[PDB]
């Protein structure tokens, strides 16, 4: 009997033609033409066409029953799913554009699912990989409801596990760019999480310290509550050196930390 969706090693052959230049790199502002017409033929040779008609539809609707069919190979064929994670979570992605919550949990649930696939068989994920999808999966820590903000939390929670603080830190730095004042607050807690678990010292050619001190002054209540805690918590593991690492830092952004810092300690 034919499986929905293929299980093979292309995956393999998808990474060496980004790299040879012969893919173009999922690293748009917006999705474009050429990006989807890229992603539904490299999907069209992996998946069966009745697949292909509900992911590349229009019809939100149409995009719920791929995303169920999806979601039940986890059970019937996992091998399915990890063959083509790269190009499921570059679909997911597309789906992180548009304003449809009820399409948004299911397509969390499938990036969830995929992301453990991953963790639990420790199946490599290269550097396109994740800059393909970590990146667009950050904008979606934005979200205005709290339990849309937990799911992509849990989600990200798995890539640290796979990823590394180390290589996922860059993207939640860069993620500290946005206008969204919830995208910057939920990035500081991972990189919080990090420290707090792990210490600063893996990180320090990163510049976390610098980096992050600015938003001590975000005029974002939660924005400035998180930074105060990352540098907090690097102060635990270097003490003072935190402190220079930092840089100059005006008056009173420093007074707050000073006083966070005497607090958490008594």
């Amino acid at each position: 009997a034919e499986l929905l969706l293929s299980d093979n090693e292309d995956k393999k052959q998808r990474i060496k033609e980004e790299k040879q230049l012969k893919l173009v790199k999922w690293n748009f502002q917006a999705p474009t033409d050429e990006h989807i017409s890229q992603l539904q033929t490299l999907l069209g040779n992996q998946a069966k066409v009745s697949l292909m008609s509900q992911l590349f539809h229009k019809d939100f609707k149409q995009h719920l029953a791929a995303l169920d069919s999806l979601v039940r190979l986890a059970d019937t064929s996992p091998r399915s799913l990890l063959s083509n994670s790269d190009l499921l979570l570059k679909w997911c992605t597309l789906r992180f554009f548009e304003t449809n919550p009820a399409a948004l949990i299911k397509v969390l649930e499938l990036c969830k699912v995929i992301v453990e696939l991953i963790r639990d068989t420790e199946t490599p994920m290269s550097q396109e990989e994740v800059s393909a999808f970590v990146p667009y999966l950050l904008l979606k820590t934005g979200e205005a409801k709290d339990n849309m903000r937990t799911s992509v939390r849990d989600i990200v929670n798995v890539l640290s596990d796979v990823v590394g603080p180390l290589k996922m830190t860059p993207m939640l730095l860069d993620a500290l760019k946005s206008k969204n004042a919830r995208q910057r607050s939920e990035c500081l807690l991972v990189i919080e999480y990090y420290i707090t678990n792990a210490g600063i010292s893996p990180l320090k050619s990163l510049s976390v310290e610098k980096t992050v001190a600015p938003f001590v002054g975000d005029k974002d209540v939660n924005v400035r509550n998180a930074a105060i805690n990352v540098l907090v918590a690097c102060f635990k593991f270097e003490g003072d050196q935190m402190w220079k690492a930092a840089g100059r830092m005006a008056d009173k952004d420093k007074s707050l930390v000073e006083e966070r810092i005497k607090r958490t300690g008594v």
